[PDB]
């Protein structure tokens, strides 16, 4: 029985590797471009089962070659492709992202067939659904899928893990209503309330404001800082730093410590929310030790064992 | 079976997304559409010779990689002997990731990849195709050395060169005008070279006889709706040839489709004065700027008058 269910995104990323971002009207040249298994809720699903947990990926991609190459992925990461369906009628998701090595990065999505996702694919999903630990979903797909897939979690008493990525401003106040656990970065933190985060202290200010918009669980991520956490038992923020190490690449750090929060979330249940951190912090830390995305997630046997006991 | 017209550069994937506003530092933004398209200044201009009915060969580096596959079979599908378009395992096939607003402002990030590792090893391979045709194209996508050498083994053949400062240097090697039998490039790429304003046809003129100075026999600068200026070695006054005003629906790559047409024209119509040559590439450029998309935009002699194929001068088209 899959434990960990993820509703939600799949993308081809087409990267270009470059020193500085372009400006309007430019053209630069960057040293290297390379193609990879993407979107947040496929990377969350994969650092997920590479941990050991059983999953389900619940998405669309397109009767397309990368449609047919996704599939092969997530089947090569063990994952149950019984809800990642195929439409001719859209292309698979892309991403095409700009990383500059020198600072922050451009993301252009075409979501493509990830919009495609509708609440008659779930309903297939809701005996899956039902018997799982964990709900995991993003805002890569439509967010009324989104939230009809956390809806039917909470109605089974499934754990629902909700990151609001990308951030849209005037979210849809039942996203917080219905997050057990609410996990989003800096930028995407700044976007939903509006604050500026420079600081674990500003971090631990805009992630108050969430939990007063009704999550249960608010954890900011920081980059090289690790975390925030706050809780409605908890209300004080907690700072939780992650690994001290040398970045190669940060893309797809916050799905590796996702997948990781979702994992403990469903396998180790009575770990304190700090502990889990920890833990997630460094799983994410040893993501961005190497290149790309999906290609950097550590398995279980690679890892200290320590990260699974209790 | 011979190659008249042997192109020796760049080809690249196009990864195109349209957005409605392009996203500043650490955005992540939605676009509306995405799509793949065969580009690269090279396989643009080889393309449009072999529309118009050249017998091309594209001589290029891509990648071993499933776009690299597909930019051989782009390439076959234009009737391009694709003979010397090696395929490498050490770098991924040329990319542009294309990001477009609704205005048409756009942001770019090319990686050259595979184009940079053409080496002269790999045209020495190639001597028989370069030395035997009628013309020689090159640009500035793949590594300045390679087209330099291009150039040089063209040059010692006796086959024309035909040079495309494309994207310009400013401090571009100066062997690249003395090997250079025509010398073609755009309005901002003049500027680039010669630190001169291009305005004006009398602009160009000016920028022109800059860039015949340093060593080139022709020299040409196109001018968008303005058509093009143009001067020689042997006729130092410089000529403007306009084109009548059409409407624009992409002028994407038009350059590439007039520097394709006077590939053909110099390969086919030897004895056409290079004025007539230049109002027939005109023509079909500016037919390219009437449609979208590139290498799509590129019109066979089919979809052509026929006057554009007639031996003799012909100037209304
Ligand atoms: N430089 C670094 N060193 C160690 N850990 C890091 C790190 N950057 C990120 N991490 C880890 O990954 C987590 C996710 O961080 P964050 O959400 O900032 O990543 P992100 O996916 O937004 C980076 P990018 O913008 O490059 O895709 C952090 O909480 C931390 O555990
Ligand atoms: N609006 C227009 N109407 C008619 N012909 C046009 C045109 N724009 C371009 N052309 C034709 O295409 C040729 C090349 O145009 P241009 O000078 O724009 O080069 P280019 O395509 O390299 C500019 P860029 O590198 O900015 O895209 C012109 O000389 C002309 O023959
Ligand atoms: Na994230
Ligand atoms: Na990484
Ligand atoms: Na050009
Ligand atoms: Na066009």
């Amino acid at each position: 029985v899959a434990a960990v269910v993820v509703v939600g995104s799949c993308m081809t990323d087409l990267v270009s590797l470059t020193s500085r971002l372009p400006k309007t009207g430019e053209t630069i040249h960057g040293h290297k471009f390379f193609i990879g298994f993407g979107g947040k809720g496929a990377n969350q699903c994969v650092q997920a089962a590479r941990l050991g947990a059983m999953t389900s990926m619940v998405c669309k991609v397109g009767k397309d070659s990368f449609g047919n190459d996704y599939i092969e992925n997530l089947k090569q990461n063990d994952i149950s492709t019984e809800f990642t369906y195929q439409t001719k009628d859209a292309a698979t998701g892309t991403a095409s992202i700009i990383v500059n090595n020198e600072g922050q990065n451009i993301i252009v999505i075409v979501a493509g067939a990830n919009l495609l996702l509708n609440t008659e694919d779930l309903r297939a999903a809701a005996n899956v659904i039902s018997r799982a630990k964990v709900m995991v979903c993003q805002l890569e797909i439509t967010p009324a899928t989104s939230l009809e897939a956390l809806t039917m979690a909470r109605r089974s008493g499934v754990k629902t893990l909700f990151n609001p990525a990308p951030a849209i401003a005037d979210l849809d106040p039942q996203f917080y209503t219905l997050s057990d656990v609410f996990c989003c970065n800096e930028s995407e933190a700044e976007i939903l309330t509006g604050l500026t985060v420079g600081s674990a202290a500003d971090a631990g200010e805009a992630a108050l404001v969430l939990l007063k918009r009704g999550c249960q669980v608010v954890i900011i991520t920081l980059g090289a800082e690790g975390c925030v956490v706050l809780s409605q038992t908890e209300p004080e923020p907690k700072h939780i730093p992650t690994e001290k190490v040398k970045a190669v690449d940060t893309t797809g750090a916050g799905d590796s410590f996702v997948g990781a929060l979702a994992f403990y979330l469903a396998y180790y249940p009575n770990l304190s929310l700090e502990d889990m951190l920890n833990r997630s912090n460094f799983i994410a830390a040893v993501s961005v030790q190497a290149a790309g995305t999906q290609s950097s997630y550590p398995y279980k046997k690679d890892l200290p064992l320590t990260l699974f006991l209790e």
